[PDB]
């Protein structure tokens, strides 16, 4: 059982004041605050054990290399991959998706083929596929939305066919909070021989994730949303697919031999996908974030967060003219619009009260278009957020509506 | 005028002990140690002002965005670019070169064209061009080396022709320490209409760099060698070329509009080349590293380093059977082999004495092949290194040779 006061004491930013008022940070879905255990693990590495990591012979380099490969193993256990060698360190979810789109996509998606995404996807899980489709002459097909923010799954029979090579789908929507029924969609996709890439950027901080039970071919997530540093993320790929993938970036460490007259040969997976000095400091920090979350327990986090969400949804019913977008069982985020006020103005007033929410299209323009709105406000209710911050959001929306209505 | 004792007091790792002995870190060319000003600037950002940066409406996000764009401006002044908008944040030199090779390369290098590199290049400035040449049917031409580690510039007339699209060349060799005559090579290249990419990963920490005086089209460097955090680097591109470059990675923030029926449009340079959440923590750290180096003064650093180098080369003359590779006016690094002992063994003994050097091919296999050796040892003599550490290296090589000879 969870203690929000003890969790909050680990996060130095939560004591901050903004505009002379106490900060209510409701924007973790854009990027999470980081516990002092994470900030200090990276700082301590730089202050005491820093070195280059390419299996250097000297002591510091050999120890830094082992720290990096231990984080690879820890991340692999966190998502229940079968092996540490199925995980590639990238800059974040976006880079992971681009790596798959070029390395797997360029060799497996041909002219006349199709790829399926959904209308709720974030731009990170849209744009790389649009680019691939334009390079190879393939078609980007779209699973449409229902008004409650769930996918229209009855349309799958018209979208999947013998030319469908890939399903790229979000685990959890960054706007709606919808959790998609991945295991069943993946079963469907595999019956056609299609691979499945899952965008898990908003899933990994809310409940346990198991890629062997999901049976996904590719899974991606970013460290900075998982209470860790920026500049680091994970791409998981089934071993059999990753072993056939050609390299994306070229340079040092991803090669086996380099010759200017006989050409270059590549090293084995995962190292073939990691060119140049890695973000070692970010990798040490991510390892600490995974330990921090695992010590609190994801089932404990999920229980507290669901209870906070239930409290917020119940309190938000007393805000006049509030429109909510997404299903009632939403995870993590609440997307809303207040009466006819533009989201930018509502978010500006909320910021003037010390409450940080995100406003705009949330990198999901197609999703905004589906709802016929230019933008939305979004409150994130993470594990370190409280009932009191929910009460300040409800009061603030009531005040805004009184003032501007 | 420089004070090495005061500079060393800012670097927490330099007090460390390794194998029960005092650390002599002579591997800065692989990755540099970081001053507490740099480590703390990043930690302080995470502890007090952390937020997502995509011009968010709330206060923390708006301030984080401004911190990031101020670092872009500071980096642009450090290399004397004309504008902050000519600089793109990447993971490091390697990613920068891959970005240019795909985005500029794919649209400007065609079947039957050629690209020129040199035989001293690091793999980061070789492999992306080999990959581009294989994608488009172009030829990779090579400027050969002279025994003293300098380029055979008399071969340029046979390598440059009407089909030469690009010269990709190192500013300063990571093994030899040779500084190439960039301004004159760039004049030559531009007479043929060829563009020039400069690999400045080993130049920016040793003396002032001026891209307007060099007139290079592309310039790249990494933060971790410049006393800053890992996971962050800079790609500089002349405005007129960058403005015509299409995007490489796709996703959030690099778009202007995203549509699933009308396609996607891109934002302007530099932001079109930066997809997804940036490495904000690394960018804050890099800004602090640039301030730290500029406050010591690069001409002061260069004077101390050149004097230390002159002392080392003079002391190394008393090591029996030492072979040195590179010119006498080398910068930063000393590449060597001891008698007939394999470099791995020499480096292992040096590590047993607490002295960290790099051994192996240094991501420059063609350079090792040129000298007909499998590997070399390399000592780096950076601004925080001392005469005493040089004396320990000389004694250690003398002891190793006595013991194994
Ligand atoms: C280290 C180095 C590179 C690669 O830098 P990364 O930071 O590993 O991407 C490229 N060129 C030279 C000359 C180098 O020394
Ligand atoms: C934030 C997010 C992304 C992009 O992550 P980056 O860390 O910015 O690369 C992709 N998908 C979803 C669902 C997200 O929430």
């Amino acid at each position: 059982i969870f203690s929000v006061d003890k969790v909050r004491a680990d996060f130095p930013v939560l004591s901050r004041e903004v505009n002379g008022l106490p900060l209510a940070y409701l924007d973790s879905a854009a990027s999470a605050q980081k516990p002092s255990q994470v900030i200090d693990a990276e700082a301590e590495f730089y202050r005491h054990g820093y070195a280059a990591v390419h299996r250097g012979i000297h002591t510091l380099s050999a120890q830094a290399t082992e720290k990096m490969e231990n984080v690879r193993k820890r991340a692999s256990l966190f998502i229940n991959a079968r092996s540490a060698e199925e995980l590639v360190f990238v800059r974040g979810t976006t880079e992971g998706i681009n790596l798959v789109a070029n390395s797997w996509g360029n060799s497996n998606v041909r002219a006349g083929d199709n790829i399926i995404i959904s209308q709720m996807e974030h731009h990170a899980n849209i744009v790389p596929w649009q680019m691939l489709c334009a390079r190879v002459g393939a078609e980007l097909r779209v699973i449409p939305l229902n008004p409650d923010g769930t996918l229209q799954l009855e349309t799958l029979p018209t979208l999947f066919d013998e030319k469908t090579r890939l399903l790229a789908i979000t685990h959890v929507s960054n706007v709606l909070g919808t959790e998609n029924p991945l295991a069943e969609m993946i079963t469907l996709a595999h019956q056609h021989g299609a691979k499945v890439l899952v965008d898990g950027a908003q899933a990994v901080m809310h409940h346990p994730v198991d890629v062997q039970a999901l049976d996904c071919d590719f899974y991606v997530f970013s460290g900075h949303k998982l209470y860790g540093p920026t500049g680091i993320g994970i791409l998981y790929v089934k071993e059999a697919l990753l072993q056939e993938m050609p390299p994306w970036e070229g340079g040092g460490s991803m090669i086996a031999t380099v010759s200017l007259s006989e050409g270059t040969t590549w090293t084995k997976a995962p190292w073939r996908f990691e060119a140049g000095t890695p973000n070692t400091g970010g990798i040490i920090g991510l390892g600490a974030a995974l330990e921090y979350v695992s010590a609190l327990g994801l089932n404990n986090i999920a229980e507290y967060e669901q209870n906070l969400m239930h409290y917020a949804l119940s309190q938000l019913e007393s805000v006049p003219d509030l429109t909510l977008y997404g299903p009632q069982n939403r995870l993590g985020v609440i997307a809303f619009n207040l009466g006819k006020h533009h989201a930018y103005d509502v978010g500006s007033f909320l910021d003037n009260y010390g409450i940080a929410v995100r406003t705009g299209h949330h990198c999901a323009m197609p999703l905004m278009a589906y709802y016929n709105v230019p933008a939305m406000c979004r409150a994130s209710l993470a594990m370190y957020n409280t009932h009191e911050e929910v009460d300040r959001l409800v009061t603030g929306l009531q005040r805004i509506h009184r003032l501007l209505g």
